[PDB]
C-alpha cells in the first residue's frame, strides 16, 4: 500500500490523504528534526518506526447487515445494510435473491446517487455465469428456490454526509435499505487520565500537543515569557534562509536538541546540529 501526503497536521487530514495512509498517535513519536507529518504514513512504515498496534490510527470501510424478522421480505436479503465509508476504500456486501415465481432474468440496481458515491455489482448467477464490477446486477437463468448472490461494492470519493439509498430487483417490490456513513474521524487517546500530558499546558490531539498561549515545544515544555517564538527560533537557525537545527533537531526553548543515532559512529552535533559525523 502507498500513502501520498503533504504536511499533514491532524489524524483526519492523514486519513483523507488516501486509503493507504495511517496515523501514529504515539506520544513523542516525532523525534528531533521530525515534523508532525511524519506521523502519517503507510502501516508497515509506522510499525517499523516503532508505532505500536494500539497507536496506529486506521479506520476502514466496512459493512454491517441486518435482517428483519423475515416475515417481512421474501426475495431480497438482507433488508438493512449500514456502510461506513473511508474515502477511496470500497466496502463490499452480498445481497441474496431468492426466486418465488418471478422472472427468469433478474437485474439489481439502485436509485440515483451523488457523484461522490461509486457503486458496482458482481453477479454470481446460478447458471455458471459470473459478471464482475458492472453498473448493475445481472443474472439470467434464475430458478425458483435456488438463491443467487450479488456483491455490491460502494466507494466514496470524500468524507460523505450521512445518507441512505435503496437497492431493488427490477420488477419486485423488495427493498434493501442502505445507510451510508463517513469513516474519516480518528478515535485517539485524550488527556483525561493524566494532567502531566503536554506538560499540562496544552491539548493532546492524536499524539500532537496543541500548546496553550505562552508555551511552545512538542510537549509544551518551553515557556516563552515575552521572548517571541521567532526569537527563540533565531538561536536555532544559522541564517534566515536556513531551516531550524539543520532539519536534524528540535529547537527546545531556544536551543537545538540534536537527533541521536543508534548507528555506531554516527554523531549529530553543533549549535544548529550541522555537524554530521560518521566516525564518532
Ligand atoms: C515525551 O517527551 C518528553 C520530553 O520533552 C518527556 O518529558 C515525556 O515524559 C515524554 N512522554 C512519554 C515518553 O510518554
Ligand atoms: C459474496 O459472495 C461470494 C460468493 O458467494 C463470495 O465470493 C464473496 O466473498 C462474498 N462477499 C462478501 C463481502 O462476503
Ligand atoms: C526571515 O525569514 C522569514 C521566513 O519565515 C521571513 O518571514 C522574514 O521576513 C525574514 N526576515 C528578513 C529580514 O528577511
Amino acid at each position: 500500500q502507498e500513502c501520498t501526503k503533504f504536511k499533514v497536521s491532524s489524524c483526519r487530514e492523514c486519513i483523507e490523504s488516501g486509503p493507504g495512509c495511517t496515523w501514529c498517535q504515539k506520544l513523542n513519536f516525532t523525534g528531533p528534526g521530525d515534523p508532525d507529518s511524519i506521523r502519517c504514513d503507510t502501516r508497515p512504515q509506522l510499525l517499523m518506526r516503532g508505532c505500536a498496534a494500539d497507536d496506529i490510527m486506521d479506520p476502514t470501510s466496512l459493512a454491517e447487515t441486518q435482517e428483519d424478522h423475515n416475515g417481512g421480505q421474501k426475495q431480497l436479503s438482507p433488508q438493512k445494510v449500514t456502510l461506513y465509508l473511508r474515502p477511496g476504500q470500497a466496502a463490499a456486501f452480498n445481497v441474496t435473491f431468492r426466486r418465488a415465481k418471478l422472472s427468469s432474468r433478474v437485474f439489481l440496481d439502485h436509485n440515483a446517487l451523488p457523484d461522490t458515491l461509486k457503486v458496482t455489482y458482481d453477479s454470481f448467477c446460478s447458471n455458471g455465469v459470473t459478471h464482475r464490477n458492472q453498473p448493475r446486477g445481472d443474472c439470467d437463468g434464475v430458478q425458483i428456490n435456488v438463491p443467487i448472490t450479488f456483491q455490491v461494492k460502494v466507494t466514496a470519493t470524500e468524507c460523505i454526509q450521512e445518507q441512505s439509498f435503496v437497492i431493488r430487483a427490477l420488477g419486485f417490490t423488495d427493498i434493501v435499505t442502505v445507510q451510508v456513513l463517513p469513516q474519516c474521524e480518528c478515535r485517539c487517546r485524550d488527556q483525561s487520565r493524566d494532567r502531566s500530558l503536554c506538560h499540562g499546558k496544552g491539548f493532546l490531539e492524536c499524539g500532537i500537543c496543541r500548546c496553550d498561549t505562552g508555551y511552545i515545544g512538542k510537549n509544551c515544555e518551553c515557556q516563552t515569557q515575552g521572548r517571541s517564538s521567532q526569537e527563540l527560533e533565531g538561536s536555532c537557525r544559522k541564517d534566515n534562509n536556513s531551516i531550524i537545527c539543520s532539519g536534524l533537531g528540535d529547537c527546545v526553548c531556544g536551543q537545538c536538541l540534536c537527533h541521536t543515532s543508534d548507528v555506531p559512529g554516527k554523531l549529530i552535533y553543533g549549535q544548529y546540529c550541522e555537524h554530521h559525523h560518521h566516525h564518532h
